[PDB]
């Protein structure tokens, strides 16, 4: 029927969605800064809709529980309609892919290890291979998914060591990750998206690192609640972003312009 | 209604289809080798169809006439019907996108510069700032059209030398341009898609390289005409290789497997 406000569902995730230091004094959509809010005001001029901004309530990116069978997070959000499009660095998967519609990728990523700097570890084998530096993963997430689901070697050694690691290894949200990388003197380490990981790198204090290569070559899509009619459209807008720069001078903006660990 | 042999269109191109050595004394499917060959093998397994590889009769990518509006290459067997399935190198763009479905990417290139070995160019930049060292693209492609299409000033700089340039630039098969590059002592550039680009690179006579970032961020989607059967059990097919791993253990096998110039 009639053009309705499009409700999105986000994530509070550097450099992606922020609060602006001012959001107190704010009201709506301009509370928020960061890639995905750029993002979601051109698919929505490109599309031709109205919408407004909504962090995921429990503040995750989106799990099914094992016993229950419920999403929780912003792929829980799509899948009960309380969203209308997930604009967020959201991975494509497929067990998410089943339940729910994404674009193309509008960003690549793979996993990767962020280390505090002067961590006597390059690769995920050197983690798998030694005990006194601890590693997980955050919750509800792609990553732990990825290496509670593998086969390969390495990633179950590292698997089975990180499901029954105490203390716990896994964190809720990445902020914590990082905080527990930057305070462990060394003795943590953690597994996340390079994206992630590369933005904190030129973060202050600067006292992280990237290493080894990626553990995967995966996407993250705008998401619709299966069967929606912003789907196509949403798709479209997405290659055309991609086409016209937009993407490349966004990622520019929220990544290499906002570094402030040097050159 | 009741299955039938799905008919693959696909193009000779290195390492993703190739006749072998032997395809004289072979019969159907078994006459070709490479990347493509063993992903539409995994395709047809998971989706639980059988299928014939045919090169596309004018061996070209796809491109629409702006006069006729007549779609080519394995856009066009697509497009009317001569093909159910295109597995290939084939990059997903917003124009293809509109007359073809495409699976989420399964592999990720961007456009990229080979030199001969010890040309005096490192970027995109420097090409567009001189003239004694030409360069070009090949016909019929998604490499083209973005030259053509980019409002970026440095693009749009080589665009116009390139459309004007005296001979051609332009070449009709990816081995034509690689050709060009090795016979021409540095004087000739080729502008092609980084994956093409480095296992070139590591190929006798080792006489060429990629220099330079890649100018965009793009990936190959297996395509289905619009609407097809297949389209949605391919894109499944397609993620549950990417999460097994078997994308990677391929590009591997016809890439750092196939190395021969050394480490
Ligand atoms: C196959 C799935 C795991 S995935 O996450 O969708 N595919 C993975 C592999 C890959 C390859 C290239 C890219 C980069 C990219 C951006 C835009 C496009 C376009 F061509 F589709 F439009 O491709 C991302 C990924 C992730
Ligand atoms: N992008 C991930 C969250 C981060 C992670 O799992 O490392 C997801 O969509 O689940
Ligand atoms: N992959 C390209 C062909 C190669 C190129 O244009 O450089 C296409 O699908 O058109």
């Amino acid at each position: 029927g009639a053009n309705k406000t499009v409700v999105v569902t986000t994530i509070l995730e550097s450099p992606y969605v922020m609060m602006k230091k001012n959001h107190e004094m704010l009201e709506g959509n301009e509370r928020y800064e960061g890639y995905c809010v750029d993002l979601a005001a051109e698919i929505a001029k490109h599309c031709g809709f109205k919408y407004k901004l909504t962090i995921v309530g429990d503040g995750k990116y989106g799990a099914r529980d094992a016993d229950t069978k419920i999403w929780n997070g912003m792929v829980g959000e799509l899948v009960y309609g309380k969203a209308d499009i997930a604009i967020a660095p959201l991975t494509i998967t497929l067990v998410r892919e089943e339940v729910i519609d994404f674009s193309k990728p509008f960003m690549s990523l793979g996993i990767s290890i962020m280390i505090k700097k002067g961590t006597p570890i390059e690769s995920a084998e050197d983690l798998s291979k030694q005990t006194e530096i601890a590693y997980g993963t955050l919750d509800s997430g792609s990553t732990k998914e990825f290496f509670r689901r593998s086969k390969i070697a390495v990633f179950d050694k590292m698997w089975t060591y990180m499901r029954s690691a105490e203390p716990s290894v896994f964190v809720r949200t990445t902020a914590e990750g990082v905080a527990r990388v930057r305070k462990s003197k060394g003795k943590y380490a953690y597994l996340l998206e390079s994206t992630m990981n590369e933005y904190i790198e030129q973060r202050k204090p600067c006292d992280t690192m990237k290493v080894g290569g990626n553990l995967d070559s995966k996407g993250y899509g705008i998401a619709t609640p299966k069967g929606s009619s912003l789907g196509t459209p949403v798709n479209l807008a997405v290659l055309k972003l991609s086409e016209q720069g937009v993407l490349d001078k966004l990622k520019n903006k929220w990544w290499y312009d906002k570094g402030e660990c040097g050159a």
